[PDB]
C-alpha cells in the first residue's frame, strides 16, 4: 500500500499534488514508511527506535529538498524526484547502465514508471530502499554511526568511499544534524522544518542521539 495519489494521476498532477503537500503530510508519509520498514532499517543500521529513525530520513528530506515534496534535479543517474531526492537507480528496469540494488529483499523495489517515479508515496518508499541498499554495502566494512554515514555518501554520489571528508560533513554529518533539531525541538509532527546551513541547529556530536 505504498502510493499516495490515484493510481492513473497524470504526471504534471502528481507533481502539483506534491508541491501542495504540507510539511506535517510529508512527515506523516514518511512515518509510515520506517513504521512498515523498522525491522530491516534497525537490522542495517542499528537505529535506536523508531523516533530516531523518523529523524534521520526527517534530516534525509531536510537536506535534498528542504521538504518540498515536489523537488526535481539531476540527470540519468542522479536524475531524482521527491522529498528525499530519490535516484532513477533506486528503480528496477531504469536502465542498462545502472549498478544493480538486489540487496534490499525486504522492500520491494519498483518498476521506473512514471507513477512509481513521481507519485510521492512511491518515491519515499524508494529512497529508503536505496538508502539501505547503500548502508548495507556499508555494514560490510562499517560499524555504528558510520553505516548510516557511509550509507547516505553512497546515496548522493553512488559510492560508500572515496567522497572529500569536506563532503561527506556538508551532506552526512548535516544530514544527521537537521534531523536531530526535529527530536529536539517537538517538530517530530507539526508542520516546522530546518534547512542547510541554518545556524540554529546544534551540530556537535551529530549521530549520538540515533543510536
Ligand atoms: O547536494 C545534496 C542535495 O542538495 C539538494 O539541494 C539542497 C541544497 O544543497 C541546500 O543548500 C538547500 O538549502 C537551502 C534551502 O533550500 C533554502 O530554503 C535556504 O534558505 O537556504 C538553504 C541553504 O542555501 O536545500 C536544497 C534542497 O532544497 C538537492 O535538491 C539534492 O538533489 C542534492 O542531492
Ligand atoms: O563504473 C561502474 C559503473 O558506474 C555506473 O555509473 C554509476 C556512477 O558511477 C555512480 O556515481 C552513480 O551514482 C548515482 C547514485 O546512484 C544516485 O543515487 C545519485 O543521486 O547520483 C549518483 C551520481 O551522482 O550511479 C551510476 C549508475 O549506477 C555506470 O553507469 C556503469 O556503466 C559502470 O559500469
Ligand atoms: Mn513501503
Amino acid at each position: 500500500n505504498d502510493g499516495y495519489f490515484p493510481p492513473g494521476t497524470s504526471k504534471h498532477e502528481l507533481i502539483a499534488r506534491a508541491s501542495s503537500l504540507k510539511v506535517s503530510e510529508v512527515k506523516a508519509i514518511i512515518k509510515k514508511q520506517v513504521d512498515e520498514h523498522w525491522d530491516v532499517i534497525r537490522d542495517v543500521c542499528g537505529f535506536k527506535n523508531k523516533e530516531v529513525a523518523y529523524a534521520f530520513f526527517f534530516g534525509m528530506a531536510t537536506r535534498e529538498s528542504t521538504f518540498r515534496a515536489a523537488t526535481e534535479t539531476g540527470s540519468g543517474a542522479s536524475h531524482a524526484f521527491g522529498p528525499l531526492q530519490t535516484a532513477e537507480t533506486a528503480y528496477a528496469n531504469a536502465n542498462p547502465n545502472y549498478m544493480p540494488e538486489h540487496n534490499v529483499p525486504e522492500m520491494h523495489q519498483y518498476d521506473f514508471t512514471e507513477y512509481n517515479f513521481y507519485d510521492v508515496g512511491i518515491s519515499v518508499h524508494m529512497g529508503i530502499r536505496h538508502f539501505l541498499h547503500f548502508a548495507r554495502l556499508a555494514k560490510e566494512k562499517y560499524s555504528g554511526r558510520d553505516i548510516a554515514r557511509h550509507g547516505l555518501m553512497g546515496y548522493n554520489t553512488g559510492w560508500i568511499d572515496g567522497a572529500d571528508e569536506s563532503w561527506i560533513v556538508r551532506y552526512a554529518d548535516e544530514t544527521a544534524a537537521l534531523g536531530a533539531w526535529y527530536l529536539r525541538n517537538n517538530h517530530m509532527s507539526d508542520d516546522e522544518f530546518t534547512w542547510d546551513t541554518d545556524p540554529r541547529v546544534d551540530r556537535s556530536n551529530p549521530w549520538e542521539i540515533y543510536y
